[PDB]
């Protein structure tokens, strides 16, 4: 067939190291539009690999171009065989902490509970978008942000901006020490996410599963409860749709906040 | 509460129907006790031996004439949750069911992964919505037991209807209905939602984008702010960020009627 030569065509050796990251500090990010976000936010990428046989995306070949980034081709027939179309081996960014949060500025994002992965990458998409602080995952069951289930389900954003684990104490005793004042997002409570904006400082909202709502701690470092309205006190919304309608509330203020931070 | 040891004769039906279109399993106590309140005729409701049936479920059963009895541990796993029910398959809802309900009617086009749907099902039920129209959804019936899982069991509650695009749009046009698209970089903001008093129809794309013919059929675009036009949205969140700009306007219609 006279194969193209730059087609990786046996199994061995750069096949090794990505079957080696597939099976387990190195991740694979996967698909155009994460392998964009992910450059943006300045994740350190080693190579990003193509089938051969399709075009890879050509505003992600200008930008691996932009950047010291080596694309490659591997045999469909090989690519068919791991696992998509085009990936990424990344070395994963040192693990954010509280302390960034607070430091970047805008209001804080707290899971509470909240361990439904998928649920959990729809809300660092959220977050990002709308232009929140960062995000605190108390007992998500996630053992680092670097999951791969957590790099799909976030289409690639979970490195753009800081999303930490933490317990709950430690959160708690966080947004304490920095003057953050937290709302719990329940049913029936003080105040209508419509007035959330009126607020002009930042704040920390807290959002539990409905596996069981919000917790004791916080409950009780709470500067008030927020409702979203609904058609029935018993009815309720998924986790994420709560954040993205709270967010929104609250997109005056961050939006200000990303603003200023952008021309720093 | 009587106790099934055996298997059968109702473990046989429960079998069969896991033509059976009529009839299907409905999982769990909380999505069983929405079905019920939303009318779905059930058969017969089950629990697992040892431990005990949701007293406000068997409270409901009983006010409702549903008979309710026990199944063996071991047959169950031979079934198979730990409490279900089989039910008739209401009559499939049509798209003038959602018009003569009055509010705004969601579509969505092209989404077709089933927990996004039954989270937006959900949504559009607790946020006051007419109903939702399913294009190139890639479900059979609504009564698909992925989407009986995934909505909850809220599914029934209130008017969900599969159309052909073109259905779609045609039926929006004999009814006076707008219709606006939701996308990025549109002619609208999605803050001004709440200004337009009468009902409208909003149409979500997955992600990628609402079809060629609903943008033909458009009465605006309808844009969330984002940091970025490049951002997006995962759709399920999308449509609760328009409703609940719309909630107002559909509570009035809700409790109007």
């Amino acid at each position: 067939t006279e194969p193209a030569i730059i087609t990786n065509a046996s199994d061995p050796a750069v096949q090794r190291i990505i079957d080696v990251t597939k099976h387990s500090k190195t991740t694979l990010i996967e698909d155009t539009e994460p392998l964009m976000e992910c450059i943006r936010a300045g994740v350190q990428f080693i190579e990003v690999y193509g089938s051969s046989g399709t075009p890879l995306d050509p505003a992600l070949l200008d930008l691996c171009r932009q950047r010291e980034i080596p694309v490659r081709l591997i045999d469909v027939s090989i690519v068919n065989q791991l696992f998509a179309k085009v990936f990424g081996i990344a070395r994963v960014p040192r693990p954010a902490r509280l302390a960034d949060i607070a430091e970047r500025g805008g209001d804080v994002v707290v899971l509470d509970g909240v361990k439904i992965v998928g649920n959990i990458g729809a809300i660092v998409r959220t977050s990002l978008a709308l232009g929140a602080a960062g995000i605190v995952l108390v007992d998500s069951d996630l053992a680092t942000i670097a999951d791969r289930r957590l790099l799909r389900a976030s289409r690639g954003y979970v490195f753009s901006l800081p999303v930490v684990l933490a317990d709950r104490e430690e959160a708690v005793s966080f947004l304490r020490d920095n003057d953050i004042a937290l709302m719990v997002l329940d049913t029936d409570g003080d105040l209508g996410v419509k007035d959330l904006g009126d607020r002009a400082d930042r704040m920390a909202l807290v959002f539990g599963s409905e596996k069981g709502g919000p917790s004791g701690l916080f409950q009780e470092a709470s500067a008030g409860t927020v409702s979203i309205p609904m058609l029935s006190s018993t009815e309720s919304l998924n986790v994420s749709v709560s954040v993205g309608i709270a967010l929104h509330e609250r997109s005056a203020r961050n939006f200000a906040v990303r603003r200023a931070a952008a021309q720093a």
